């Protein structure tokens, strides 16, 4: 990633390499993790407003709306984002239905998550297994912390999260 | 912060404003958090190598080293950073002493943290109180996750963390 201009996170990979190519005594021994690649995608305000507009005018049960939401929810999103996105398009009343539907959808994910310790929502470690709270961005450190969510949620969970969001949306757009 | 070029985190502040300046029905009602301002500072590889060089040549008990480390540890750092910084300058053997000394130093912080629920290391909430593991970047989600640390640690904790690191360093540079 962009490390030439400025390193948001100390680029310890470079430090490693340096120390190495200079003297053997001790050396390139700093712990080089390299957690990289943001699997979530941020939404563009203007694209969100036009979705609101479309949901306003064309309706909600409208195929246009479904089409435009579907597309916008093809990329992984953080719990914070789905939540806010929905709070804006759905409105106070249906948002609740969605919240409910979304939780149900998420629950079946906690199954394929349990059924298989190899599910994309889980990690390598033994504790690294998703949970309803994680998926909802309610897990400790995620609550009201999108920055926190971006750092803790695994790509596999983001995909689950977003698909569920999209399902529950259809569930509510039609069954309403 | 930079939101004109591209919004790393969905800029919901803008979305709020839009919806508002257009139609009253529902409106600018997305939850706008705005967690901002990184209180930690990333280290520049070259500056780290020269510190290694200085620690190598000039020594460790050297005042030059103390001078150059002091300066470099005047800005808040993440547990990951202090740890790696030290692992590089201190070497296998003393690093252990430092680890030990650093923990002791951190422990007295857990006191002023407990003594006062208004300590900078604590938050507003009732659970938002620091702990040895947080300060060490061992808290869940911080382990091997500098990105995670940057999102969870509070500025007040970063200052504690870095000062302690600096103390424990002096503790080890002299008492060795």
């Amino acid at each position: 990633g962009p490390t030439s201009p400025g390193p948001a996170l100390t680029d310890w990979a470079r430090v490693r390499e340096e120390l190495a190519s200079t003297g053997p005594p001790v050396v390139a021994m700093p712990v080089v993790i390299k957690t990289e690649g943001p699997a979530w995608t941020p939404l563009e305000p203007k694209l969100i407003t036009r979705l609101a507009d479309t949901v306003r005018t064309k309706g909600l049960r409208s195929p246009i709306t479904m089409a435009e939401v579907e597309a916008l929810m093809s990329s992984p999103l953080l719990p914070h984002d789905v939540t806010n996105l929905m709070r804006v398009i759905l409105g106070p009343a249906p948002y609740a239905l969605w919240m409910d539907a979304w939780g149900v959808q998420l629950q079946t994910v906690i199954a394929a998550a349990t059924r298989d310790p190899r599910h994309p929502a889980n990690g390598q470690g033994r504790g690294e297994r998703t949970n309803l709270n994680r998926l909802k961005g309610l897990a400790d450190g995620m609550v009201g912390n999108p920055q926190g969510q971006a750092a803790l949620l695994r790509p596999g969970e983001l995909v689950a999260i977003t698909a569920s969001a999209l399902q529950a949306f259809r569930e509510v757009a039609r069954l309403a």
